[PDB]
């Protein structure tokens, strides 16, 4: 599994009627454009959950990189992103051949999802959609932009 | 060296004087780039060539078809530090692999000429190097491609 966090003051997320308007909303937190591997178990997505969840992303009392999100009741954005298994290696096309594919990606997403707000709260993890065109307007703090790849860790 | 590309509709980038507009380009790509201690040129010369050449726009009809060239749009380039930020450890991120400041910025400057170069003066912006940043960007997909020179032989 793969996701890029970025941390924001806000972020205002919305997709195409016409088969924009406004789909979803936060403000100050965390936005994580996450990557589904087509070979991803249950123990990759816990450990991107811990991570989003208590990673010390911003400062308090003149200390640096001291608080999690849950500390400071922040939002989290969750965004499902395949493109982070583009394969960027060979050509100009990216191809994305890694990428679990998109009915057991969303089984999974929504897992992960319900498990995100599980160990948090319901109201504070907000949502795109999954597999839909989106426009997201976001206000990036700082900016602070950390990447994690679970196929480096246990 | 370590590189996460977003498309977007714009990006508007601001610093602390509250807030002055130093920064900003509409159709394009944000680049968070981040320098490795051990970074040569090629690693550089290899992330330029990739934020250059990359089909990330689709074309009527056809996929991942155009980069950023063909349609004439802008990048803004800004260094990011926290593409270091080792997780692994604990839950505050430590940032060791990261290139010192002074040399970052001299190898950043070259970089910024190098794309110039590549591509065209007028379409490369940039941050404030070293300083806090406020960007409001519209993410478009959205579309997010990471790469790590680490990863490649070159
Ligand atoms: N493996 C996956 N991991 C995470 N999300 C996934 C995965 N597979 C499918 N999806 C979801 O389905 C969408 C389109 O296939 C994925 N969407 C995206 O990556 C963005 N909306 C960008 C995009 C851009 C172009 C395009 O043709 C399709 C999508 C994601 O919502
Ligand atoms: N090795 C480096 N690679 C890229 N950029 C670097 C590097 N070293 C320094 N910089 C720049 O100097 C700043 C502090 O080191 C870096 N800034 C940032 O990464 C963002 N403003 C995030 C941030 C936010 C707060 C803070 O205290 C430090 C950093 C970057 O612009």
């Amino acid at each position: 599994m793969r996701v890029v966090i970025q941390r924001v003051k806000g972020a205002i997320l919305s997709v195409r009627k016409e088969n924009l308007e406004i789909i979803s909303e936060i403000k100050n937190g965390l936005i994580c454009f996450l990557g589904i591997h087509k070979n991803d178990t249950w123990e990759d997505a816990l450990y991107i959950i811990r991570k989003c969840l208590n990673l010390r992303l911003w400062n308090n009392d003149n200390k640096t990189w001291d608080k999690n999100v849950k500390d400071l009741n922040y939002e989290l954005l969750i965004v499902s992103q395949f493109t982070l298994f583009g394969n960027t290696k060979k050509g100009n096309k990216p191809d994305f051949h890694l990428a679990k594919e998109p009915n057991e990606a969303l089984i999974f997403y929504n897992k992960i999802i319900d498990e995100f707000k599980k160990q948090y709260n319901d109201d504070k993890i907000k949502i795109g959609k999954f597999g839909n065109y989106m426009n997201i307007d976001v206000t990036n703090d700082g900016p602070v932009t950390i990447y994690i790849d679970t196929h480096d860790i246990n």
